[PDB]
């Protein structure tokens, strides 16, 4: 088992507008994106990209600015869906193959070709890329090995190698990485040890640094990081304190500052955050009310406001974002969102 | 036809792998020198200046590779480009090697969507010649291709928000032209187009928050104008708007934290000045007001890693000298020492 999971994928697009992906009753993956690149923008409702998941569907932008959607399929291949354009219309889905047994975790190269990470039915981490920059065709699967239990996060480091992250069959925060750039030389597994009751959340710090965000067994937020600019050693694990009931979601503010979210104890969204800059302490636990039923997913908009969005009692998307003194009431961007999340 | 543009900025800068600043200019010696930041914050302490060596005979160009490695590349005093790089990121440097052709520009710089960087430059015979890194961040470097042309500043290029590079320069008849990849990554490009205009400055080019480019160079009537990209990418650019002012020097342009843009200029008192979006990104400009100092170049602006607009310019006594946003106003000028020139190879 793991925390509640996000119930979207979000990403501010290339014309500066947000786009969110969730699967229907339907289990179709529908999406909602802002007219405007602006917070409290209107939004252009639900439509659906039809197809039939099996696990969150979870968008990337191509190092050109197309948007891609990948998700498990009903045949448990990894399928996916691309933008011909950045202001145009879909392709048709397309199966990259394989059996997977998580969420897909995408990241691009610095060569722009992106990245596809899945567990299999071995429950090793299995990957698969693009051959060249931001287009098919891709590469045949192949193994990373490991034993994993959650789904696994991809990010890249300063230096530019691959990273991820994964739940490893001791219930600690176990990694791997790319030894170059682009490359399909990876290192061995190595254990962050701790005991860890979500999907992993990571980031990259202002100062070149990876971050990793989980809850633990105590339900308080833990955190460990990168020492120094995409190296080791790594941090002990610290704790963010709080009693948390969902997965985190963390993004940065427009200075840097992180910020952290997830559903509390009495099912209201909570958040915490660097004060003073993103070298500063982090402040108490603080609610935004709310009753939620998913873990939030928060980004930052083109107006540098974090905006976040929560599945509601209602199994709509409900959205509340950060205001001069304050935060946003909730408000409800209808539809209703299941959680198809591969791993529970 | 013009054969000057408005005073060059005097360093280039770049935001490292780790978050800091970090400045390259010329000494009186001609050799790249370079400073950053301690730390990744505003008002952090410096390096001091230290040497690449080299002796160059354009202004040194910095640009980040996409795994993190800063590259400059400079005119040498044998008219080739030349370059030096981190051999690792923010680490080690190479010595400085040469990339061949016959260049008579400062060089501009951006990275394709697969990685590869590209290098723009006036040639011996007028036109816009280019080469690239074969493959992402790495040599070897591709053969010195033309894109034809008559130049009159040096060249400018961004990138689209769809991966398309996009290169600007001054023409014969002062007006502003502009040329294309038609595809990211590719040698295949537009033919040459006017924006007309009179420009008398160097083009300087930014992306908006809502993915479209707007470029900004002084007027025939010494005011800042700006022309951009329409929201339906369709062909038409906007026509020309003034942002009134009187410069005496290229104008800085950088994104606020909010993506609200900022310019600044020299005045004609020497002062540096600045005029800004208000409300959001899509918001008026306001009226220019005065940051004061007596400066010797052009500014140089960027966002530091808290958020805040950085600016850079030459002091009376030559050394490179700065100032930066506060919560309620703008910090006193400082001097970062350093004596500095003005190596442009147009001017
Ligand atoms: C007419 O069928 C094609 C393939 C469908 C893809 C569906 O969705 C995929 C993700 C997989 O789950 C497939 O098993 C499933 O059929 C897809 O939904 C449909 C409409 O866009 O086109
Ligand atoms: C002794 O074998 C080492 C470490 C293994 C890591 C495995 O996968 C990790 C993610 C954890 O679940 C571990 O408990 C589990 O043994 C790993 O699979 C193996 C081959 O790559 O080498
Ligand atoms: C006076 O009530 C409003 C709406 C409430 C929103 C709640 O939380 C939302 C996320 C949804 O789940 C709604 O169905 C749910 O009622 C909200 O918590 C409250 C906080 O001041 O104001
Ligand atoms: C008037 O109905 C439209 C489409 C609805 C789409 C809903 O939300 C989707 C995500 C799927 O779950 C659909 O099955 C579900 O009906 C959506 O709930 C509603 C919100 O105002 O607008
Ligand atoms: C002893 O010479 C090598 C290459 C030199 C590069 C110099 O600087 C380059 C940028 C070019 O202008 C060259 O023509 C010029 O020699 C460089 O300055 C020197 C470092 O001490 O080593
Ligand atoms: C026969 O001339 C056309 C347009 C030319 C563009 C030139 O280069 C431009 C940047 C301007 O300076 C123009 O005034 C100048 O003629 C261009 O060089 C030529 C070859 O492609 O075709
Ligand atoms: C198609 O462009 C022309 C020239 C423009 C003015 C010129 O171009 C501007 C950029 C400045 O340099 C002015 O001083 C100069 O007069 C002018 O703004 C515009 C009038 O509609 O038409
Ligand atoms: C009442 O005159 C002021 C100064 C003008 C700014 C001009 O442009 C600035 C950038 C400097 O060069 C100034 O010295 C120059 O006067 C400014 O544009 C004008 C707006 O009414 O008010
Ligand atoms: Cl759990
Ligand atoms: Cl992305
Ligand atoms: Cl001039
Ligand atoms: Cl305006
Ligand atoms: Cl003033
Ligand atoms: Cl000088
Ligand atoms: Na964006
Ligand atoms: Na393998
Ligand atoms: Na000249």
């Amino acid at each position: 088992t793991i925390a509640l999971s996000e119930i979207v994928s979000v990403v501010n697009t290339s014309d500066g507008r947000l786009e969110v992906f969730g699967v229907g009753t339907d289990k179709a993956v529908w999406h909602n994106r802002q007219m405007a690149p602006h917070t409290g923008s209107p939004w252009s409702g639900w439509s659906s990209l039809k197809g039939q998941v099996t696990s969150k569907p979870v968008v990337y932008i191509n190092t050109d600015g197309r948007l891609e959607v990948f998700a498990r399929g009903t045949d448990n291949a990894l399928w996916h869906i691309w933008q011909t354009a950045t202001n145009a219309g879909w392709s048709n889905w397309q199966s990259l193959g394989g059996v997977i047994t998580s969420n897909p975790a995408i990241y691009a190269n610095t060569d722009g070709r992106l990245e596809v990470f899945a567990r299999g039915a071995d429950n090793a981490l299995w990957h698969i890329s693009q051959t060249t920059a931001h287009s098919g065709p891709w590469s045949s699967w192949a193994s990373l090995n490991g034993v994993i239990t959650s789904n696994p996060t991809v990010h890249i480091n300063s230096d530019g190698r691959l990273e991820v992250f994964a739940r490893g069959t001791d219930n600690a925060l176990w990694h791997i990485w790319q030894t170059a750039p682009d490359s399909n030389l990876w290192s061995s597994w190595e254990s962050l040890n701790g005991i860890i009751t979500s999907d992993p959340v990571v980031i990259d710090t202002a100062d070149g640094r990876l971050e990793v965000f989980a809850r633990g067994a105590d339900n308080a937020l833990w955190h460990i990081w990168q020492t120094i600019s995409h190296s080791g050693p790594w941090s002990g694990w610290q704790s963010l304190n709080g009693v948390i009931t969902s997965a985190p979601a963390v993004a940065k503010n427009c200075d840097n500052r992180l910020e952290a979210f997830a559903r509390g104890t009495d099912n209201a969204l909570w958040h915490t955050w660097q004060t003073v800059s993103h070298s500063g302490p982090w402040s108490s636990w603080q609610s935004l009310n709310g009753v939620i039923t998913s873990a939030p997913t928060a980004v930052r908009d083109a107006d540098g406001r974090l905006e976040v969005f929560a599945r509601g009692t209602d199994n709509a998307l409900w959205l509340t974002w950060q205001t001069a003194s304050s935060w946003s009431p909730w408000i409800s961007l209808g539809g209703v969102l299941i959680d198809a999340s591969a791993i529970k």
